């Protein structure tokens, strides 16, 4: 109808169900409307900012916002949140002593930051040596989302002055200088980013000037859960509107993880797959990793569901999900990117995951050179195994810093192992693996991926 | 009816009554409301601000506030108060000497806090070595309630000067250091916090600049009582709105102890057993600890009560109350996670508290190991004691620092007993409890609690 | 008709189609409107501002903007943006040591940009030894496009210190001018640059205070193409608007390449022939360079076009477009800058790309001087070749750095082919060039272009 509550230029009706902008009016949404590119939104009727972000739903779904904000957070459901962090390129430590810095700010998040004054920690060893506020020279005018300042190509920024003004870095005492010579190395980590965010007054021109985003962050940490995507090198951390509990009054609409995955990221959805930017980040393809509450809650969700997938499960406000792309994935279909073929491997079925599976007989050993491989860092062998017959068992040994002799019991569906190791040293012994079975099995979805070190 | 004397788009006979915001208007209570997961409001009517915050009865009971604020600030009569407090995480002197702190801030209140600007004292022995403001390096942005300053997993920032731009701590002379060797060590304590709070202007924006918590601290403390609850890690301060005695043009709602705690903490109630967590924080279960008015104040009005509960007393202006969850606690029902078993103990009984009691024939003894105790501490032993008889005399022996050898005379119905002790060293002598009593008496809710060293 | 969405002072229709502005009113374009030196204009009907700038479609159409600002940015897809970048004129160390450069600003631009407070960082190998913010005395009041600051037959601007108010620059150790003396040298290079644009409030004055020009930068870079244009001594730096891919709500108007060069560029067609100022900027007379996005996004659309040119791709956003003038240039109808003559050339010809091709019979061997060559420079030979017969194979022998003897295959049509060489050593061999042929073959416009060195 013609009813806002919230005054948001979108009537409740629309609201509650489907809705998009068409030639700067919200209009019902209609089924037809997807073949023309059209995208459906849906928000709550009683708050003009669902995601919690200084722009409201209109503003977020009609793109009357800042240009450089990116696409995935045109969604109300999906804050437009810079993620701002420092990373240290250089040290340079010379005579107290003096100790400068090079280093250079990224962005991870859907919205551009102005005037960036982030603000950093010292540490060599627990202690911390000196907290240190960016100054004028250490400003970014403009940081995009998926770029840095010093933008590619560009020497990092240098950083050597303590306080305001003029100032110049120095530990406290020779005992820096002793237990640095010793072999102890200094961290560096941001504590906080200060910056702007852009909003047109009524003289049509961009201020960036009284917008402050330490005026929404703890807002739109408080009313979203967080979804983080690394693809080894690149990263992108996502917030997701999510309604709350015990609140009859909260109107938020709810999603499941994958849906909500898909808002966040932009993810084309071929059917069924769903791809990031051809690569799958579909559920059986990626590692998920969850912290113990995301863990109990889900694993209590997904008893009452009879699918019984993660992606099916309803979002919840509070939750903190991280996807890992697997570095090395094989599923005898469209990908193998393994250096080394697997041996005993019949690739004559019907009965995979989505195309066929791997009819083992016997066992497989696959010899994996460490020329490919990242030393001093923990890996996760992960895959789907098939055994009707619930009658043999599977014995595996990994090589790795201590040996690995692991037992396992297929179930008659397809079935989720993971197994955890710790390679060190390059020039070490080669890493081996192998797995054998007392009869014929079904193998799908082999993937090898990094952890933390 | 629609009269509004204090313009805060709740109507007085409303206010008077209960009501309850729905669809962003109020509206009357009705018991039905409750099953839907409403909740009853009341506020005074010639009052916009009842609990004295910045934020009116509406905003507070419509959710029109910043999201960041904890959900028990939406009750009228709870008040939304950031209690921001500084923690000395790590000491380093090097030289006359020069002197640098590692601290965090941490906040326990139920609204954020933007631009955290601390003022701490420097105290050896009496003597205050130095007042220090926080500086542009040690402002913190955002400080979330049950969140710190750096987050967890974040080094404590630095503190290593005196007064504004640059400057270095330092003593005034060597007495510091010759007293500093002696054995003394310094302390820090917080004397008053700055910060901001978020409100929402014409233009839809939040700003956290004009708006100052030092324009509401004296008001809320003076019309509020300060009720604290401790669960041995963690520490949660709250202050609720209470009328004046001899002001009759007070309309302020008149509210239990216990109503208020579950008012303040959102402690769900189970017919009579009230839980925080799922940590039972009933009269029974926990300990209670006063100041000397509010304590003369509560056996003054116990007299006049039948019932003779302190969650039956009327909250005053000017009370402090305390709850200690006690670190042992058995029951005999459904928790006891003492170490060690009792020692003649029959569950076989009817006339508990809640379930049933313990039928004592004889003496109970109990060694608790020093393992899981905390060493130069000063503890509790609480209990309920039931004797219909009246004519058995109780003796208890407590191992301690000195040696405890007290008398009790049991009355006919429930009593309960309290016994202070402390403990010293903890390579020193294992704690023993003892206590026999002439014939057969009932036991039940015994509690050990930590005190102040 | 009427209707203005967007609010712009130009009808809806008008937009979509085009328009022009005569006695400061828009009106429909007619073809007869061109003799008399009219331009049809066409803009987004969605958007006011469809560049991104800081000026509305009917401001930079109608010429309400300031009057410094290009013409080429009086059409709404072309974005007033000014491209500043410091020029280090020269550098003084003496006596640790301090350092002193004397630099000057440059503006490639179409907008003039009032208060210059460039960024700039010195790097000596790798490590950035100091970031330099403009100070006080280092802040340009105007600078105007193709301009300098200070300007010409003014000595550079001093730079010698490193924070606000009074400051030294210097090394922070003499490693520093050890690696100084051993024959490593000094960059320098401009991270960020800040400035003010003009706008004309409601007095009628102009003000460049409250108005930067970050506030737009990112929003100009996300919704266009970089065309970059270099002729030897000169370089103009311009960005086209374009529009979104998959958004159906995007009404940006799509224009090819070419169209785009002569909109940005304001270039003079001659029916078909492209002029910059005289200097012929058509796609057979100059080198273009794409990065490999633009290249592969080029290859694949090229395909899919009968006529199979570069100027008729239509332009999409995030395009990278470098054009270099060739350095020398004979096509044997109106210009030949090479010293020496080609050797066995025959003019009787009408086959052509223009006028007449070259019909060489046996080889072409050509003797360049170095004394009009750059010496440790990278270098290009270009050139159109035609054999209808396909069945003669072309040698050619380059003299450079390393002797290149390589091999082509002429096709039945014209066909470009592109040689890479590197020349070092002023006082070293002469370069040599010789290609020779089968049969008979047709040669057009020889061209020979500098590159990165
Ligand atoms: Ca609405
Ligand atoms: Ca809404
Ligand atoms: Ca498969
Ligand atoms: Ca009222
Ligand atoms: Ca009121
Ligand atoms: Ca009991
Ligand atoms: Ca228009
Ligand atoms: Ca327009
Ligand atoms: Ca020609």
């Amino acid at each position: 109808e013609d009813l806002d509550t919230d005054n948001d230029n979108i009537p409740d009706a629309y609201e509650k169900n489907g809705y998009t902008i068409k030639d700067s009016i919200a209009v019902k949404w209609n089924d037809s409307f997807a073949e023309q590119g059209y995208k459906k939104y849906v928000s709550s009727y009683l708050e003009s900012n669902t995601a919690g972000d200084p722009y409201t739903d209109y503003q977020k779904a009609s793109g009357s916002i800042d240009k450089a904000i990116k696409l995935e957070a045109r969604d109300p459901l999906v804050a437009a949140y810079p993620v701002v962090g420092v990373g240290m390129e250089n040290l340079i430590i010379s005579t107290s002593a003096y100790i400068n810095a090079n280093v250079r700010y990224y962005n991870t998040g859907t919205a551009p930051m102005y005037k960036v004054t982030p603000t950093t920690n010292l540490v060599l060893d627990g202690e911390t040596l000196a907290t240190i506020k960016a100054q004028d020279n250490q400003i970014g005018n403009n940081l995009s989302p998926n770029e840095t300042y010093p933008k590619k190509g560009l020497s990092p920024l240098a950083l050597n002055t303590m306080d305001q003004f003029n100032a110049r870095l120095i530990p406290i005492n020779y005992d820096q200088l002793k237990k640095l010579d010793s072999g102890k190395q200094i961290k560096l980590e941001t504590t906080q980013v200060s910056g702007n965010y852009g909003t047109k007054n009524s003289q049509g021109q961009i201020i960036t000037e009284g917008n402050s985003w330490s005026n929404y962050i703890s807002q739109i940490d408080s009313v979203s859960a967080s979804i983080i995507l690394d693809t080894g090198s690149q990263t992108f951390e996502r917030r997701v509107a999510a309604k709350e509990q015990g609140n009859p009054e909260d109107k938020t609409p709810e999603i499941t993880i994958g849906e909500a995955i898909k808002k966040a990221f932009s993810a084309t959805k071929n059917g069924e797959l769903l791809y990031f930017n051809g690569i799958p980040i579909d559920e059986s393809c990626v590692e998920l990793i969850f912290d113990d509450n995301t863990s109990e809650i889900i694993k209590e969700q997904l008893k009452y569901l009879d699918d019984k997938k993660i992606y099916n499960v309803k979002l919840e406000r509070g939750m903190n999900i991280l996807i890992k792309v697997p570095s090395y994935f094989t599923n005898f279909d469209e990908y193998n990117n393994f250096p080394a073929s697997w041996s005993n491997i019949d690739t004559k079925n019907q009965d995979g995951l989505q195309s066929v599976a791997n009819k083992l007989s016997g066992e497989t050993k696959i010899i994996i050179p460490m020329s490919k491989l990242k030393p001093y860092k923990r890996y996760v062998f992960s895959g789907y195994s098939k055994d009707p017959s619930t009658s043999n068992s599977i014995t595996v040994n990994i090589k790795s810093k201590e040996q690995k002799t692991d037992y396992l019991v297929p179930e008659k569906d397809y079935t989720k192992f993971s197994y955890e190791f710790e390679t060190t040293g390059k020039d070490s012994s080669d890493i081996e693996i192998t797995l054998t079975s007392s009869g014929v099995i079904f193998l799908d979805n082999l993937s090898i991926t990094e952890l933390n070190s």
